[PDB]
């Protein structure tokens, strides 16, 4: 996370840490006891998931869980790194706890100007990883913006936020992290342009919204 703050601790209690080799590699969401939202990018064999986090590996009543199961959208990456999310199936549906909860995802589609929230365990202004979980505000870019500055890349399941002057963005490690507005979430961290925080290039998020229906099935399934 470029330019934030640590977050206050289980602030963000549907962050799921994904680690493999000891090594975080990318993040996801908590949409369901048993389920996690994440990016199509990060796709693992297996995967190992960190509840109840803010420093890594340390905090009680956090949970390390195993997942042998994973779907990726059937459309991910056609055309060129479009619908970037999958879905995780945990091998033990998770007890809920206040810093383990889950979030809902939002029926409506992201709104200009809107300030939301990002958060992740990527890197950060000076290059290096943190010990902390980081948060951090940007806000929503228009579609007509959006479009002109990522062609030919632009698709509907994307929509860009951040960008501005304050140079706040997410960046590697932030993949799949949750972007959430007005208490829902709204995105998943999916790509920019390098290097992360650039002034007048907002970030590119899955557009959680046009895929309401299809989250629904694959969990139903
Ligand atoms: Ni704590
Ligand atoms: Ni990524």
């Amino acid at each position: 996370i470029i330019n934030g703050e640590d977050c206050s601790p289980h602030s963000q209690p549907w962050q799921a840490a994904l680690v493999m080799e000891n090594e975080l590699f990318c993040s996801g969401v908590l949409v369901h006891p048993q389920w996690v939202l994440s990016a199509a990018h990060c796709f693992q064999n297996s995967y190992t998931i960190g509840l109840g986090l803010h420093s890594l590996e340390q905090e009680p009543g956090s949970q390390m869980v195993e997942a042998s199961l994973s779907v990726r959208h059937p459309e991910y990456n056609r055309p060129l790194l479009a619908n970037d999310l999958m879905l995780i199936k945990l091998d033990e549906s998770v007890s809920e706890s206040d810093t383990i909860r889950s979030i809902s995802i939002a029926s409506q589609c992201p709104t200009a100007g809107n300030s939301c929230l990002v958060s992740g365990w990527g890197l950060l202004a000076n290059g290096r990883m943190p010990t902390v979980l980081q948060c951090v505000n940007v806000s929503v870019v228009s579609e007509e913006v959006c479009s002109k500055l990522y062609d030919p890349l632009y698709h509907p399941s994307m929509f860009c936020a951040g960008g501005g002057q304050d140079q706040k963005d997410s960046c590697n490690g932030d993949s799949g992290g949750p972007l959430i507005c007005n208490g829902y979430l709204q995105g998943l961290v999916s790509f920019g342009k390098a290097p992360c925080g650039q002034v007048g290039v907002p970030g590119v998020y899955t557009n959680l919204c046009k895929f309401t229906e299809w989250i629904e099935k694959t969990v139903q399934a």
